[PDB]
DNA sequence: ACCGGAGGACAGTCCTCCCGACTGACTGACGTCGTACG
DNA sequence: CGTACGACGTCAGTCAGTCGGGAGGACTGTCCTCCGG
C-alpha cells in the first residue's frame, strides 16, 4: 500500500517495488519510505479527556482573570505572548 | 429504528410503534422517543483545534503553577475552595 | 429482569492517485528596417 | 533616389509539465440496537 515519499509529495501512482520503484529509479533520485506519521487517536474517549480538560483549565483560569483574557490566549500561537499575558498580571 | 427511552434503558427489542409501543403500553408505561442527544463531532480537525486550545492553556498554566500538582486542584469543585487556595499565590 | 458486549450500519479518516487547470517555454509567423541594386 | 528582398526581432499561440483540489475507497472507530447468560 504505502507510496514513496516522493510518489506522494507529487501526487503521481508509485510502482512500490523493492528497494527503489519505477519514477524514483529512473528519474535518479533516493526512494524512500517514510514510518506512518503517530497521530493522536480519534476516538470519543480520547477526545472526551481533551474536551474535558481544557474545559477544567478554561474553569480555574476564570477564577483568576478575566473571561476577556480567555479568549485571547485561547488564540495564541507565540510561546512570548502567552507569557507576557501573564506578566500584564 | 430508533429505540424507546425505556427499552433503551432495559435494553429489550423495541416494538419502535408510536405513539405508545409494546410493553410501554402494556405496562402502561410513559413511552418516550427522546431526541437524538448531541455530541461534538468526532473529526480530526475538531480534536485538532481542541488540542491547540488545550496547550496553550496548559503553557499558560505551567507558568501560572511552576509548582505541582495542578492536578489537585484540577479535581476540585468547590470555587470558595478554589479561591481559598489560590490566595496562596 | 438486568446489563456486558456482539453485531452491524454508519460517520469520518487518511491514504494513494487520477484528472483538470494554469503557467511557462518554445516555435512560427508577420512586420519593420536596412542594405543593395537598378 | 526609390523599390524590393532578406534578415532579425517581437508577439502570439500551442503544447507540455507541474502543483493542487480532491475522488476513490479501505479502514478505524462510533454508537446504536437488543441478544442471551
Ligand atoms: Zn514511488
Ligand atoms: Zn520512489
Ligand atoms: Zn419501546
Ligand atoms: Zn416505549
Amino acid at each position: 500500500e504505502q507510496a514513496c515519499d516522493i510518489c506522494r509529495l507529487k501526487k503521481l501512482k508509485c510502482s512500490k517495488e523493492k528497494p527503489k520503484c519505477a519514477k524514483c529509479l529512473k528519474n535518479n533520485w533516493e526512494c524512500r519510505y517514510s514510518p506512518k506519521t503517530k497521530r493522536s487517536p480519534l476516538t470519543r474517549a480520547h477526545l472526551t479527556e481533551v474536551e474535558s480538560r481544557l474545559e477544567r483549565l478554561e474553569q480555574l483560569f476564570l477564577l483568576i482573570f478575566p473571561r476577556e483574557d480567555l479568549d485571547m490566549i485561547l488564540k495564541m500561537d507565540s510561546l512570548q505572548d502567552i507569557k507576557a499575558l501573564l506578566t500584564g498580571l
